[PDB]
């Protein structure tokens, strides 16, 4: 997260880490035994890492869970990023309290002018390379429909929308993906790419959870 604010220690209590001997991408708790994350960060053997502030101290409120199975959705294109959402289920259930806390899926889609939550381990910087060990936030606005599609022509499918700010200086970054976009207490997006962070015209593109609702219902209904 680029230009954005420590949360506090568990202050988003369904952020997770992705962890295959080191963080690499964001997820969201939205069940007992279930993530969502985003197809591209498909691995083999992760670990979810959930209760997490500082991914590189033992603090006191982690559970770690291996995954027992991803799900990769069908129609993921890796080259466009469309449909860019993958479902991880957990080998045990996580026990939930108010540090552990799985996030609403979305009953409507959100509108341009919303305002989210988007958080991560990711870079912290637009040139250059900084990790931050505790998790960051931004508070974003969802963009119109076409000032994302101005933004990136020919690449911006009714499965994304723009969060973020034209003016540049604050978005989401490499590290941050899989991460959640929050608002109004639902999770609304997930975080899938961007040209660089943080740069002029060039807003962050997030998977658009809304059109997923029922393929994860039933996913999770059957797995
Ligand atoms: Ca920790």
């Amino acid at each position: 997260i680029v230009g954005g604010y420590t949360c506090g220690a568990n202050t988003v209590p369904y952020q997770v880490s992705l962890n295959s001997g080191y963080h690499f991408c964001g997820g969201s708790l939205i069940n007992s035994q279930w993530v969502v994350s985003a197809a591209h960060c498909y691995k083999s053997g992760i670990q979810v890492r959930l209760g997490e502030d500082n991914i590189n101290v033992v603090e006191g409120n982690e559970q770690f869970i291996s995954a027992s199975k991803s799900i990769v959705h069908p129609s993921y294109n890796s080259n466009t990023l469309n449909n860019d959402i993958m479902l991880i289920k957990l080998k045990s259930a996580a026990s939930l309290n108010s540090r552990v806390a799985s996030i609403s899926l979305p009953t409507s889609c959100a509108s341009a002018g919303t305002q989210c939550l988007i958080s991560g381990w990711g870079n912290t910087k637009s040139s250059g390379t900084s990790y931050p060990d505790v998790l960051k936030c931004l508070k974003a606005p969802i963009l119109s429909d076409s000032s994302c599609k101005s933004a990136y022509p020919g690449q911006i499918t009714s499965n994304m929308f723009c969060a973020g700010y034209l003016e540049g200086g604050k978005d989401s970054c490499q590290g941050d993906s899989g991460g959640p976009v929050v608002c109004s207490g639902k999770l609304q997006g997930i975080v899938s790419w961007g040209s660089g962070c943080a740069q002029k015209n060039k807003p962050g593109v997030y998977t658009k959870v809304c059109n997923y609702v029922s393929w994860i219902k039933q996913t999770i209904a059957s797995n």
